[PDB]
């Protein structure tokens, strides 16, 4: 019995393992239930808090992943197998992990609390990308993950009803905050200075807790990689989610809300996964059936609304996006793409990519992207047409909506850093025409690259240590300059007035202007005014 | 005749002419100018038609320029040479239809390429007289024959009833047909050669020129053409046959006229001034590049819209010269839009910009105008005053001048023409306007027909060597419809625009430069989604 690997929470005790990192050991706690299983008569409510147990809770193992859609699209490939769960699925899966140095910090270390994506349909904090030991050892940091539903599990809602509210997902993720703040000054976290960080849907989640008061008091700062609150695809109206659940219900045999969700609760849960994507209204990509719903309640408004009226005067917060990401999706739904090839596409191909990837919009609309997209020089060349799809599913849902929260929350208050991740890691498997795709940084900021084993290059290595430092820094102090170092150059804060960001890849970093401000203002500013009059 | 030179007396269809010799910097060219090409179109014969001009006895004098075609006169800025250039410089009369002829002194021995020159003006003035369309210099120089006609302008060329027998329309572009015809019969005589005959003008007289190479009785008068910052398709070059009906009876009304005969009848009792007087009071929005009288799509010298015949127009045997200066919109913002003055700098506020938008693309709904706002501002600097005077020049440029060439040379070239395209860069050492209105529309014309020739003149050296490389560009394409220098293998070949490379040359001080896309995004904006935006 080692007295690191053993420590007391308000539940009961938990006994942590010891694991190697590159540089030394690190101490452990994976497993940890922070919620009553949401099961049986619990499926899609919210989350209870998990009783107190007796004796010493093993705390050495993973627990297992939240139910969820496995991806086959492409049986044995390392660029899709690295996202599936890596454990055994279960609705059973609301458990947290904890990562600290070994031994344990003489003083409250900054605690950063990652929030996984996976389109809210999918994702685990037990996958290797999301290994937390290279932090907790290299830079002193107290790193914590959470599994919270997701899919029908997670989102599925009756908006208003009291069986399926909606949003137990993000509940679940608040649970988890709730627990940091009561018990991780026992691993020597300082409950105090708490970062949220999350990439994609995780982003998008870590957003939403800006927007919801009583999420605020849980967390000071904020990192939101490639995703946002606002935007096409992370929320969906009262109606439509009631429209989507009605659907799914029907799809299986169900049936008053209380009897349609009764009968939804009495289905095997593979079963509610195997309708899961026939409630699309549309042929799209970067589309998901069951995510956060505006109830009026977690979200009182829609996220759009929130971050124009809100006051972000005592927040700080890191956001940015890769270089490519649009490029991944495509090869989900576009006619034309394929992981296997060139991906050269036709102009008529293209047209038809559109209206795929833009999928609420109306023929004028669709013709205005393809007007502002089109390389008038080229029109017809396969290669432009094909980095154009990638560039107009990428800007729409990511760069864009990133575009639009940083200016907003900068203009009102909030202290905002910006990237532009340009790095496509040696090891990628993907194809080349698909550049940096859509979360391929997060490897590098959790600092894989130091595992020798895993065969990256040096310089790969020495960037992921620049990078971690980034955001410990940023989780430390609000800023993720180095306040050791006095020849940078400097991370200039993003303003609405100059829209500095700065490019994170091999060479040192540069700073830029404007974030695709052209077309993203042709984004957020015209197709608005177009639909909303026609 | 007899103690007259022998080299100066010409005959004609209609009679005897004495010209007269004029001295041009490297030697003498004979000159016939004031020659009538049709009967004055006075009294009962304002508004229609021109007929061919009655013979004439003796020996016509032709040494003197003849009356400018009654016109509106630019009083905006009383003195200053940037307006007074294009001011008239003969007496205004609506007897006005003469043409004038240069040609070399003596006469050329075997037949000439002939250059007709069409005047711009906004189809509402301009005159073949001013001094920037001398053409001395090229006759000298070059060798050439060249010719330039007044036509009527304002009411008198194009105010029109359309179907009424006493104001068709277009009339001013029959005038030019008639001077058209007048060379394939007469320019022999000169030493001119009928089988080889070029357009050129610039604004509205690219447009006309334009509306030529779309009218079918004009197709057998002239084998090439050059369209200087001027198009027949475009907002401003045409209005529809409703509009001149509505523009014509607002006029009438406007002076105490008012069936169309009585009408038209009681608009030929008006004094010419009172119809100039009320002129501008016929537009249907505050705007700029808008001109009150204008071709009209009749059904007859324009069969259809110009932008229908040059989709579906069939141009193999047809070569094009094509091009734009640098700043073609500048020049149109002190004329109406609020904060713009040629008198400082204009730097202008945001409000101002949108305000400017609205002017200057007066027939844009709130979306479209809204359209045009996020494409033109610099998101990095949205408030920048420079950037805002310099986006609002564009908008009003590309949308009344580029794009629509840009447009006009994608159709020709895809549908058989040999297309020759230009952006011209250069602003005139002797430019009076201020510095932020660039290289302003118009500008390129001193130098096309070789001003820079003249000592007394001031250019610099270099612009004299700059004037004489366009003059032998503009008469090698005359001559041969193709602009480059058959010998001279040295200086870079300008190369033929297509729909496929879409090159075009940057003339300037510098050796030719080819580009490639004439602002191929701005103006697939204008050309393809603008209108779209129309539909809905
Ligand atoms: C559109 C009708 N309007 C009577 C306003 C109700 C304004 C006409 C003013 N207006 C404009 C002008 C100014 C700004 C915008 C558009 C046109 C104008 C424009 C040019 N190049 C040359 C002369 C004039 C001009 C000459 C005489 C009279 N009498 C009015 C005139
Ligand atoms: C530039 O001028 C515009 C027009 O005003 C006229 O010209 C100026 C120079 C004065 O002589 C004035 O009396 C004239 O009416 C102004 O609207 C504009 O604000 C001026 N730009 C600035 C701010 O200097
Ligand atoms: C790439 O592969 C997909 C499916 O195998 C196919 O639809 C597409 O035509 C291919 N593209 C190329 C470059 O041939
Ligand atoms: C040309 O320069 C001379 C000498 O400076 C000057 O007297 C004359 O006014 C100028 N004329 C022109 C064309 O500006």
């Amino acid at each position: 019995e080692d007295p690191q690997l053993l420590v007391r929470v308000r539940g009961g005790q938990l006994r942590g393992i010891r694991l190697k990192a590159p540089g030394g050991p690190v101490s452990a706690f994976l497993g940890i239930p922070f919620a009553e299983p949401p099961v049986g008569s619990r499926r899609f409510m919210p989350p209870e808090p998990k009783r107190p147990w007796s004796g010493v809770l093993d705390a050495t193992t993973f627990q297992n992943v939240c139910y969820q859609y496995v991806d086959t699209l492409y049986p044995g490939f390392e660029g899709t197998e690295m996202w599936n769960p890596n454990r055994e699925l279960s609705e059973d899966c609301l458990y947290l992990n904890v990562w600290t140095p070994y031994p344990r910090p003489a003083s409250p270390t900054p605690v950063l609390i990652w929030i996984y994506g996976g389109g809210f349909y999918s994702g685990a904090a037990s996958l290797d990308v999301y290994d937390g030991r290279f932090l907790a050892q290299v830079e002193g940091a107290v790193l914590v993950s959470m599994n919270y539903r997701v899919g029908t599990f997670g989102f599925l809602a009756l908006p208003g009803s009291r069986e399926a509210p909606g949003n137990v997902g993000l509940l679940d993720q608040r649970l988890a905050l709730q627990w940091v703040q009561e018990n991780i000054a026992a691993f020597g976290g300082d409950p105090m200075s708490v970062t949220l960080f999350g990439e994609s849907a995780g982003a998008a989640s870590v957003g939403m807790h800006i927007l919801s008061l009583p999420s605020r008091s849980l967390f000071h700062r904020a990192v939101l990689q490639s995703g946002t609150p606002n935007g096409p695809w992370a929320t969906v109206s009262a109606g439509e989610a009631r429209r989507r659940a009605t659907l799914l219900a029907r799809l299986v045999g169900c049936p008053n809300d209380t009897e349609l969700i009764a009968c939804l609760r009495t289905r095997p849960a593979q079963d509610l996964v195997d309708h899961e994507w026939h409630v699309l209204p549309q042929e799209s990509i970067f589309r998901f059936s069951f995510v956060p719903v505006v109830d009026g309640d977690f979200l009182s408004d829609t996220p759009e609304a929130l971050i124009n009226t809100g006051d972000f005067q005592d927040l700080q917060v890191l956001v940015g996006v890769v270089k490519d990401e649009g490029s991944y999706f495509l090869v989900y739904g576009v006619p034309g793409f394929s992981k296997d090839n060139e991906s050269l596409i036709s102009r008529a191909q293209f047209l038809a990519g559109v209206r795929i990837g833009v999928p609420q919009a109306s023929d004028l609309a669709a013709e205005a992207v393809v007007l502002h997209y089109t390389d008038w020089l080229h029109p017809e060349d396969p290669t432009h047409l094909r980095d154009a799809m990638s560039a107009v599913v990428g800007d729409h849902n990511v760069v864009c909506p990133v575009a639009q929260l940083a200016g907003r929350l900068a203009a009102q208050g909030a202290r905002v850093y910006a990237y532009i991740f340009e790095h496509r890691a040696s090891t990628l498997t993907w194809p080349l025409w698909m550049g940096v795709p859509h979360g391929y940084e997060i490897e590098f900021i959790f600092g894989l690259p130091l595992d020798p084993s895993l065969n990256y290059t040096t310089e790969e290595r020495i960037f992921a240590q620049r990078l971690m430092k980034y955001w410990t820094n940023f989780a430390r102090t609000g800023d993720p300059n180095d306040p050791r170092d006095s020849k940078s150059p400097q991370w200039p804060p993003y303003t609405t007035a100059a829209q500095q960001y700065v490019s994170l890849n091999l060479k040192p970093l540069e700073v830029r202007r404007g974030l695709r401000a052209q077309t993203c203002a042709f984004w957020n500013r015209f197709l608005p005014k177009l639909l909303s009059a026609t």
